[PDB]
């Protein structure tokens, strides 16, 4: 019962717990759950087409989900299906997982999925994508979506270490630490220095002199983490999501000063917040927090990191951030859950906003 990979999109949560079980909850009506129907799921609900799959992550998009076996060579996708998100070749809903035939076979090393689209790293360092394209975010030259996945190939000779995906755009870094960006840039969030979209990947120059080792998108904004543990913002700040004690927006990633005593090994970004998680446990939210998602014991939103308390100060060792809710697991095997939950997406059986952690029952030593 040791819960080894936690992902969250708009409204749902998945989980990889150990022994080979998927588990899915939150809102069900787009089969983004993958039990086989549109009910929605108030409790962690175990998806038994995965049951022996031999699953070794999960990830979620807004309404979809993927997981990845590396012994099957298979990755499996369920849930809405417009735009090509689900890279089967078509546009249908699936309310169960299947397989992405153009993956059979791959040596997956990561999978990242944003509104629309997702991307695929294999253990070589190339990348495909899928899905949306309209700003660019598929990385390939042109607004036209593909249902299937397709190779970046502005990336040939480069290998890529890491992706991430946000509403509409993509960032990832290589294993030589370069930063790159594109697709919807509006807002700043690609780390270009302007707000014109990109088609393929380009390079982010201006990184605080660092090789950086991780990405991670929210809707309009990108974080970034440096080899030397530091982190960077960029795009919108409306809401605080960048955590620097104000609401600028920047162009170009921008150094979290108030974090730069601590590493930071984990990043995850929701719609309009931030979680952080250092290399000791301790986690820092920030951003909007008007359901509770910033797990602070307050409404409020916040411009500057601030630690999200658990009981005995029990250390977070995994964190993902949903649209509006977090997730995180402890050292203490425990599984907690903040945010909004009128969907179910909390996992905590009654829908209701918890505006600090709470712990899930259904997959925690304590209780």
């Amino acid at each position: 019962r040791k819960v080894l990979i936690i992902s969250a999109g708009a409204s749902h949560s998945v989980a990889l717990l150990s022994g080979d079980i998927v588990c899915s909850w939150g809102r069900g009506e787009d089969g983004q759950l993958g039990h086989g129907d549109a009910e929605d799921r108030p409790s962690p609900t175990q998806l038994s087409a995965l049951d022996g799959h031999q699953i070794v992550s999960v990830t979620c998009g807004a309404d979809h989900t993927v997981a990845y076996s590396q012994s099957g060579m298979e990755v499996y996708s369920w849930g809405w299906g417009n735009f090509g998100r689900l890279g089967h070749g078509n546009s249908s809903n699936l309310f169960t997982p299947l397989p992405i035939k153009a993956l059979h076979g791959i040596r997956i090393k990561q999978i990242a999925c944003g509104d629309s689209h997702c991307l695929a790293v294999t253990m070589e360092g190339e990348v495909q994508s899928w899905g949306r394209n309209q700003n660019g975010q598929l990385g390939l030259g042109d607004t036209e979506d593909s249902l299937v996945p397709q190779k970046i190939q502005a990336f040939e000779g480069i290998r890529i270490k890491m992706v991430a995906a946000g509403a509409e755009h993509t960032a990832a870094v290589t294993e030589d630490g370069d930063l790159y960006g594109w697709g919807w840039g509006r807002y700043g969030n690609l780390g270009l220095g302007d707000r014109t979209d990109r088609l393929v990947p380009e390079r982010v120059t201006s990184t605080g002199g660092e090789k950086m080792s991780m990405v991670a998108c929210g809707w309009r904004h990108t974080i970034s983490v440096s080899y030397s543990g530091a982190l960077y913002t960029y795009g919108w700040s409306k809401y605080g999501q960048l955590g620097h004690g104000d609401l600028e927006d920047h162009l170009i990633p921008h150094k979290l000063e108030a974090l730069s005593n601590s590493f930071i090994s984990q990043i995850s970004g929701g719609a309009r917040h931030t979680m952080a998680l250092t290399s000791d446990g301790k986690l820092y939210g920030w951003g909007w927090n008007k359901f509770g998602q910033v797990g602070v014991g307050n409404n409020l939103d916040q411009c500057s990191p601030v630690q999200v308390r658990f009981p005995d100060d029990q250390k977070v060792v995994q964190v993902s951030c949903g649209w509006r809710h977090t997730l995180a697991v402890t050292e203490r095997n425990n599984v907690f859950a903040w945010g909004r939950g009128t969907n179910g997406q909390l996992g905590i059986g009654e829908s209701v906003d918890r505006n600090f952690p709470k712990i899930i029952e259904a997959l925690s030593v304590d209780g």
